[PDB]
């Protein structure tokens, strides 16, 4: 099954119903994907999920409380990580690669810290380490974005100011139209508030683990100017991690991999299959 | 023909005999490669030249005075660029991609400035823009390397200090053994002195053109700690260029692409064929 056709599946775990999809053929080391702020199953780019599922099983899921997943979204990354782990382990998956975008990129760092032996390789897109000052103003970034209707809100959050970047943003919106049937619910107000809290506190709280201690192979992707996360913080990830490859994409922003999805797939497929 | 079997060819141009090799099948947009400090035809990594010549014609050459090319190597990048252009145009090649490593990475920047319409895409490995302070001390870096016999000199210049990096350096030395037959001459003392002068002055002289004016697609590759060029100067290239992709490779140095040749080929092949 591809992105458009994979059915939404459900699994009950410790009193929570998790909604998920499995793309591609089943494989021994699946890639588990962790979504951005407010995103649901339908915010994944089909070019990326189709492209990466050619070579491995790919799992996309709604964490607790998000979209068609039941329950209450917790207010912190550590709890989101524990919740994700209960889900993944309920599926019987013991060893896997991870791809985290934005908030999801915080979760994969924390997961690698607490459960190193369950993760093989890590992809971080559009994120930052714990403690970064830029996230102290995340609520004000969202207050600015709140004023915008959907297309402008999407371009504001994810794209650069140029016609070149914005047109690739309109292309991404169209790709998100491709799922016609059995679509996810929107995130929910409760989930959005919990995530806003969690993202802000990832920046405000003193780091709780050393980035240098994550020994896994990592592939870090970012655009030239991610306003939310600060592009330089991806260079910081690369400096502090012992085995990270960095890719920076031109004239791009927080939604770098939406801007250049085929470049991302090409790079990521090599990383997972061969690095 | 592959790296090991391609014959050394010669072409007489304006009183100079240029030595070169052509790998792969002839193609409409060849990739012209520009070598590092003291390097000859035999310093190219066969994994890289074989890998990239699967999908395009690849030309490696000795610039004026270097190795089996005749004449006097000039003392500056601008002249090396003019010389390269007389060579490339003598072959009948009017439009081409370029790959420049180290000194060669300075030449491809200058070439894109003076002859933009002859270049399609640009790859820069292990280099820096004009004017960078780190190159003011290039002569002292070479004075330190001068004290070392061949294996240690090679690891000092090209690799990081770890066993992981140094072992990939020993692997590179073995790959450079693969060419058994019809090998190039060494650079020559005159060529080495001219290049040392040229590299130092690329840093000492005020910039003569704006990096921002190079509009071509560029792919910039560097390791985590290039002592010669400063890794941050590759981030500077990425910031200043309008259409550059950056890749930084972990626990690596000035010889980044020797450390991870298959990663480099994978990334570069996509860039040339698809970006
Ligand atoms: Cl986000
Ligand atoms: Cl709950
Ligand atoms: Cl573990
Ligand atoms: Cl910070
Ligand atoms: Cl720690
Ligand atoms: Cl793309
Ligand atoms: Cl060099
Ligand atoms: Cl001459
Ligand atoms: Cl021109
Ligand atoms: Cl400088
Ligand atoms: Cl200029
Ligand atoms: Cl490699």
């Amino acid at each position: 099954n591809d992105h458009a056709t994979a059915p939404t599946q459900y699994i009950e775990v410790n009193g929570t119903r998790y909604a998920y999809r499995s793309l591609g053929a089943p494989s021994d080391i699946p890639l588990i994907c962790f979504q951005h702020f407010t995103g649901t199953l339908d915010n994944w780019d089909p070019l990326i999920t189709n492209g990466l599922s050619k070579g491995r099983q790919l799992i996309i899921f709604d964490n607790k409380g998000v979209g068609l997943s039941s329950g209450t979204t917790p207010d912190n990354v550590a709890a989101m990580t524990a919740d994700a782990l209960e889900f993944i382990t309920a599926l019987g998956i013991r060893y896997f690669d991870v791809l985290g975008f934005s908030l999801g990129g915080f979760i994969v760092q924390y997961m690698a810290h607490i459960q190193p032996d369950m993760i093989r390789k890590i992809i971080i897109v559009g994120a930052a380490p714990q403690g970064v000052k830029v996230l102290h103003t995340f609520p004000d970034l969202i207050a600015r974005a709140m004023q915008l209707e959907p297309k402008e809100r999407f371009l504001f959050i994810f794209f650069e100011q140029s016609e070149h970047s914005r047109s690739k943003g309109l292309a991404t919106l169209g790709r998100l139209y491709e799922r016609t049937t059995d679509r996810d619910q929107d995130a929910s107000a409760q989930a959005i508030g919990a995530q806003l809290t969690a993202i802000t506190n990832w920046g405000k709280k003193t780091p709780s683990f050393e980035i240098t201690s994550i020994q896994h192979p990592v592939f870090v992707v970012q655009g030239s100017n991610d306003e939310m996360m600060d592009t330089y913080n991806s260079y910081e990830l690369f400096k502090q991690l012992p085995d990270a490859i960095l890719s920076l994409y031109p004239d791009a922003a927080h939604g770098s991999f939406y801007q250049y999805p085929e470049l991302f797939v090409s790079q990521t497929e090599y990383f997972l299959d061969s690095y």
